């Protein structure tokens, strides 16, 4: 009975649709602006479903009114960045597309939980909120779970351990001003600081890893000649799952801050729980230096969000 | 008989129109997309003309077909940057506007000489060339004359001399990668190097001046809460005069390079002569270090020009 | 050595400063209440000066004490009217600002010649006189030259002649009660009445022109979405020139009447000469009907001037 609507049928959207079919999360509605594309991917996904014994319904469509009564909405519509571009270079073109999608969600399914993915991520979440007229808890963007997977993946490689239980918090905008927290990084419970004391990893090796985590999005674009698709989709699916199954998991994602971390009235990457009712920020006690870094990231997201609103007229 | 068409009736356009009326350079056509604005400024400029005894014709219009048979075209249409923004942040919105203007010039007056001013300058000149179908010598952008005026103005102040005969060459993009050439700076003929030997100015004071020249555009935006208008207009007028009167003056402006300075197929800030036939680059013998700096500037302009073409689809 | 102080660094002030630099009339002191604005315009004006080979000094300031020893003072401080407003609607807010400026001039440079421009013009001149404690010949307001340029410009267009030597007298307040004098309108010496006899223009066409001249201020505001700036500045610059160069030109401007045209103890738009010693009214022989119209205008100015003094407590 659950309806999952994918607004954008590119790489990310299709793979999210694939993962949702693998876990039987819901019926799919594959939407795109380009005719034929969603209908063809929906065909391929039905045949996939038949081979793997999944039976959920899949509809490919160019009529956005088919999004009605979606429980979940995943928004990937928009242009992706090429080599040499920043995520912020898409601000003009994607802001306008995000506004249009917002307007469509507004009239067709105002009760949905909305996961935004178009870049630059944090900025586009703010745009969607502005024109959608949905409650702020019902809107978020995925980024932190991707950046955290990259940072944890690198930490795990340097320590010669499974990535499976390396956890971390990364705060801030999905961009160069991310703030990975060493204090909030653990290996099956054991703080990262214990591995520095044991000389298994050095403060310089960690700064290196933080730099690679920042540039990772660009590095994949350079190498693969396309932006990351699989990890983003997995991250999104994890947020969907936490919402549908009321799991109340604690992630980093772009969420409405409201007095948390000395910030108010902005969507930005932060620690949050996701459940039945949506995405809810949680404030943890930062050091001065940590909060300073986080505020600096918040400031960019503030500026660029204003820039985005301005360029929409 | 000469027709001067101002595509854009903001600050810069109006002042250009004013300066053109002061020197009797031609009849004006004031064009803008926004209804009423050009017609009102035209009324003001008529009254100004009556007080100062200038008698040229002035037409304010929203019909871009009135640009027919313009001998000169000055393009200021586009958005200006606000505090905190770079010129490059306008790339998305202005590239689209510049293309549209290009298309209009193409069908309505293909024989005009075209001075582009919309930011980011060098990049927007390349866009205009691409979609206008005009010869490359008939297109340029003003920037170097403005940057030079700033640099020369600061040099003059430090040396306690008249700015009147302080001349200089600044190569490269109108941006943070400008290359002011100390070797090609003189004070009524006397090279700048003579003033360093005489201890009237130091190498550090010069580097300070170069930095202020680079940031000057932003510094005026911060202070005046609007971008510079008088100096840009005067620089534009100087280039118009050099074309109309066949003066063959040697400026820096954004010009088609074609094997000059190891660069081909790009409009970028360079040394050029302007006459009856348009803007013609001239190559001077640079040192390795000078050319290295210039090539680095050229590279940005290359990248960002590609970016601009990409974002136009 | 001449110092010209612009009290108010908006559109008009800056353009006045521009025109003063073009003719080398004096060093500029750009004052405004708003921090940064004059300093930024002064930068732009220096760079303008450098391109055009002008070398006068230009100081942007928020310290009104920098107005000391100004030979000339131009006052544009104040709020401008928007669409649908009359000039008289500013009476409350501008009267207070004018008083403050008066007080500052009083203590910092009592020997200056003062050209007031804030609206409603005639009323604000009277306010400045009251609180400034300067001789009445050393104070005037520009308006007539602007209204005359408009009327002459329209008469020139209808007669298919150069505006260059169409001259006219317009008496009275800068407002709906202007009194253009047909009898005192000539085309290179030839009275307007000769062109009516020759059927080149009709009495109705003239009344039409007079109506457009009255509404012209509002018509620009409507079309350009801002009030006229180039023509007001040129008028101002003309009055500056006539004072500095002792020209003894005969204009219409707001001047202290003292038994002239049956009026005493009021600044109001009238025929005057400007020279070294200030603005001096001159009475010409009016007809009964002309004088009646003029007295009616003078009455409004009287009333509204009283209103202004009242609203200042």
């Amino acid at each position: 009975m659950t309806k999952i609507a994918l607004i954008g049928s590119g790489q990310i959207g299709a793979i999210v649709g694939e993962l949702c079919l693998l876990e039987n999360l819901g019926d799919l509605i594959l939407y795109d602006v380009v005719p034929g594309i969603p209908q063809g991917k929906a065909l391929d996904l039905k045949h996939f479903s038949t081979i793997l014994g999944v039976n959920r319904n899949i509809l490919g469509t160019n009529q956005i009114e088919d999004i009605k009564d979606a429980d979940i909405i995943v928004i990937t519509a928009g242009v992706q960045r090429k080599e040499g571009m920043t995520r912020e270079d898409l601000i003009g073109v994607n802001g306008k597309i995000m506004k249009s999608v917002a307007e469509s969600v507004k009239l067709h399914c105002s009760k949905a939980f909305v996961i935004c993915v178009s870049n630059p991520l944090d900025i586009m979440v703010n745009v969607f909120h502005k024109f959608s007229n949905l409650p702020h808890e019902k809107i978020c963007g995925m980024a932190g779970i991707l950046d955290t997977s990259r940072y944890c993946s690198l930490i795990a490689d340097k320590l010669k351990v499974s990535a499976e239980d390396v956890n971390a918090v990364i705060l801030g905008g999905h961009g160069d001003l991310m703030v990975p927290l060493q204090r909030y990084t653990s290996v099956n419970g054991v703080p990262l600081s214990e591995f520095v004391k044991k000389n298994m990893i050095s403060q310089n090796e960690i700064q290196e890893i933080i730099q690679k985590t920042r540039n990772m999005g660009a590095e994949i674009i350079k190498l693969a000649k396309a932006s990351a698709a699989f990890a983003p989709a997995a991250a999104i699916t994890k947020m969907i799952k936490s919402y549908l199954y009321n799991e109340n998991n604690l992630f980093t994602c772009a969420v409405y801050l409201n007095g948390h971390y000395n910030c108010s009235n902005l969507f930005v990457g932060s620690t949050a729980k996701i459940n039945n009712k949506g995405a809810h920020p949680v404030e943890f006690p930062l050091t001065k230096e940590e909060q300073d870094l986080y505020t600096e990231s918040i400031a960019s997201v503030q500026s660029n969000t204003q820039k985005a609103f301005d360029l929409i007229k």
